């Protein structure tokens, strides 16, 4: 009994591979009500903050990409542009994840004007809007927020 | 699991990603056949109505796309074009879903003359017709209706 | 069995999507030998008969698409005159594959298909079906592809 | 015990034999109207669909009829004209039978412009309308639907 | 409630009386499906064999009847043309009946090419096709198979 | 409850009405095998004898029918009469007795044996066609048929 | 606990009395949905047919006014009606509308004369019915609304 | 049908108040159908008889209405009445009509001065009653119907 | 029954039948607050959402009426170019506010404007009909949606 | 049942709707006679007080009735307001308490006793007509009626 989440994950991974641009997708962890309570009772412990950190690191890593050779990803968010896709369902947690990601980007140095927020009706339509945001040149990386796991 | 349903979902998702055009599909194979029969008639249980609303919203959002800037989309269906794919199997429910979708489009503003309907014998044959419909330039969104059991 | 069926179905679907040419694949759900033998006896038609009918309908639907004032509705006719089909048959469970092939051929002839247009390909097992189906579909003079598989 | 069904069947058979034109009549085999509703709700093939297919086959056979050599009827409906007789009683099922027959004819090649439909108030009035339709020169076959339950 | 069988029998009898041509008809109703299959599988002979023999006898009788003295039907199938009507429905026994009739004809002397076969969707549609087959001038007899 | 007897009776009655010629058919269903054997053994109880007597009376009546209160009556003079006897090979052990009884009745009532035409059919089912063939001859005044059930 | 089934009926009756024009209303919400489903498949008509017949009779009666015995003829030729349907329970509302339309057409009404108005719920039936009845070219009003 | 039963009475009362004309309506709802069937032609008097008597009294009173003491007489001479009947439960509606007509005739009313209008049901009774009451040559209106 | 609810419904219906302007009223009687909280949590929306949709459809239908062979009048769900008046009763505000939010979101998503939307708050359900009549007697207002409180 | 209360409520509502002037009505004994006699204004339980406050709010709202989104909010200022008070002689032991509560509310919210009009009717049945007579006056902004059943 798991179709939507698997399809969304496969589509996001395929889009990331095709467009060679970072797309970060976070899945809900092991529960719905308990997970909601924990993510509402912690700020930095939400998956959105970690996803934003990963997106910033990946954008820096790609910017650097374009004894031995070491390719490490910086966390400097200055000059970066991001695109966020948010599922409208389970908005009581999607909004919290969006606010955590935005707060992380702002505190790490990303301007709010560089953040583009798109709200899709459900998790089913996340990949196509993520593809549009990724196919935009200015948008360095994409963060996806969907909650359809248990 | 259901190989046919998995194939339908995977093919529709891949076609949507490849053609970057809004494609919507509703899966109700998990629900009981009797439950689907009961759901066929009510005020808003029409999965066709829900899918048509989602397709209209996605078409408007894509037309718009083509503090933080926020894009959500509007439910105005005026001037929009849709392609509907229907599975003839379990027609007693598929036709009801298609009628609900058509009613949703018409009452949200879409013209019935701008709706194209393609009938295929089964869900196993839905995806290729859906892709052929999505390939057309004059189609703004695609909605597919196939139910098993 | 599960892996073989999943691989065959996925490959046939991918080939159909890639080549934009209709294909049909029919198997009885988790059938056994005795149950399949019992299901073989029928009067309306077999799984091969239904697959042939679906292939004809899809071929006409495609010809209409790529060839009502109130609302534009497109469907496929069941006429089989002038149509050419490819057929793939596995040798495993031949006692049922032959019945399916006979039903499909009878359906095609009855609806108007020509035996000369009918083309048949034999494969050892269901695993080798997708590649032969793709080879038949890649031919220009083939309008639809039908394949018969065995599931246990 | 029954009289209406017997009289209708006998009259239709006598008319077919007299006029040398194919007439196929279908009644409700199921004893329960709920089972009749289920049979209407079944897949594409229904009683009306089967009756239309039989009428098409008989018309094709009569196009030529009207190591042994074998004659069989084809299923091509191109150029064929049919008459349909339907009773108004149990319309909730008669309409389904008519829809199935029309769909079968159209998808086998018949034109809706060549289909003539006559509705009689009851099954008792089927024979007269069927004979009137069959006496027309431009009618190849007659399909009658009656209710037995 | 055997309306189908009654209608078929009455129509075939009426057509035979009207056209003055030998018509034979065979049905199996008193036995169930398994009993009918067993009786068809019996080595004594299918009902098609008996129907073909009766048709041969009637045709040979009519050869002299249409063109104390006693007239009886002969069993010479040489120079006899037979029209056989069969139903696609339940083709597990109708085909056996057809093969038994064909074997009877071919072993009593009937040329294989003379036999004509017409297959109809149903027993309800049998009578009209049988009458149409009978109307032909070059038909000695008409055999019909019904399943019910 | 029966097919052959009803069909034969109806066909013979229709033929008699159509050809306005006396056609008499004798069939018994109440009598069992033992009763039929007893009737065959008894000369005066021969159903064939009774049928021959009825045919002679009908022919004599029709001789004047076709050519105070006035009453038309039929005689039993078999002189100058011709009859056609149809016999079924099934249950020949009794059919032969009936034929012998009818022949004896005709001969002893005045009919010449040379004027009697006998036609043998295999079963009771195909009696009516042979009966009609005999009745369509001008010389045959009446038709006598026997059957067993 | 009856609110809609009383308010709608009272409003329709008051509007009919005020406008002096026949208004008929369908009130069957006191029974079960199984009963409604059974009524869906019945004889020529169950609710809409009867309502249309009553409206036709009332219009024919009023055509005269607007030991004497007055009764309404059932001839619908030359009559105009306003049909009010609720989208709620459309599975039954469509059947009622079909029955009413068939009754009017087969009794003599013209499809051009027939006018149809749809309202989202039974709550808005009275106001639309009054708006339709205020038209001069409307001879009778029929309304069907079912509440689950 | 409680809503319809209340609506009929409310509409009749409102029409009587508006038109200032006597309207007499008789119905029993706190009983059973067996009792209604049993009370078919009671010797003491039908309900329509009482309704007609009340209508006659009201007409006589209003003839003068159109210490002062006003009392109504039972003389029906020179009076005109409008009777409304329902086609449902006609087996009792006809009895009520006969009782009312007998009361009017035996109190002095002429059969020529009585106008009778029949409507399909109680839902259609009040509008016809109001239309009849609108006539100038009608002194009183009598309506009776059975609805549960 | 409940006198307050019955009187409010009758008054609103009489006002609608007198002014021939759409007035939509929604009341639900269930468990005191649990059912309303669950309805607010439901993704579909609240009763106010459906009431606003009905009001928009009725307004479009009335506009069409005022201006095959059969003539069919239907109202679209587009809220563009339409102005409505919303009445809210302060009692059970924890649910009245949710209903108002749902109605506002429905109107704006379907095409309404914040300037078009007008909100009037009253001390209770009993006072709704007069406020709704005063809202309806404005020429600019096209329809009236009234939200009550029923336990 | 409750013919008197139903008639009073219907008449007051119809008169208020017809005359487009605020009308408030309050009834004792919502539970029982014992509850009514024990709820004789224990502490801020005066129904007349609440009715007068509602009337003041409605009068202030109608004073205006007569950002981008415009919202109408009531006021609790009784200054310059004129009211019509209707009371019944039956159960006057509680009628006087209700009248005193309403008058106290008006005075302490800003109303003057000279602007208050008091009407006494024999019972609740005569309340609607007196309330309508008070409302038909031009110099009356709101009508407050106290009805009591026992």
């Amino acid at each position: 009994f798991d179709y939507i989440a698997s399809v969304v994950s496969k589509g996001l991974a395929n889009l990331s591979l095709e467009l060679r641009k970072p797309v970060t997708f976070d899945i809900i962890t092991a529960d719905t009500l308990e997970q909601a309570i924990e993510r509402a009772g912690t700020k930095h412990g939400n998956k959105g903050w970690e996803a934003a950190l990963s997106a910033i690191e990946m954008a820096n890593l790609f910017k650097s990409l374009r004894s031995m050779e070491i390719y490490e990803g910086k966390l400097t968010a200055e000059g970066l542009r991001f695109g966020i896709v948010a599922s409208r369902f389970n908005h009581a947690l999607v909004d919290r994840l969006v606010e955590g990601a935005i707060d992380c980007i702002v505190r790490h140095g990303g301007r709010e004007e560089d953040i583009t927020l798109v709200r899709v009706p459900g998790s089913w339509e996340i990949p196509v809007a993520a593809g549009e945001l990724a196919r935009k040149e200015d948008i360095d990386a994409v963060i996806a927020f969907g909650d359809l796991i248990r």
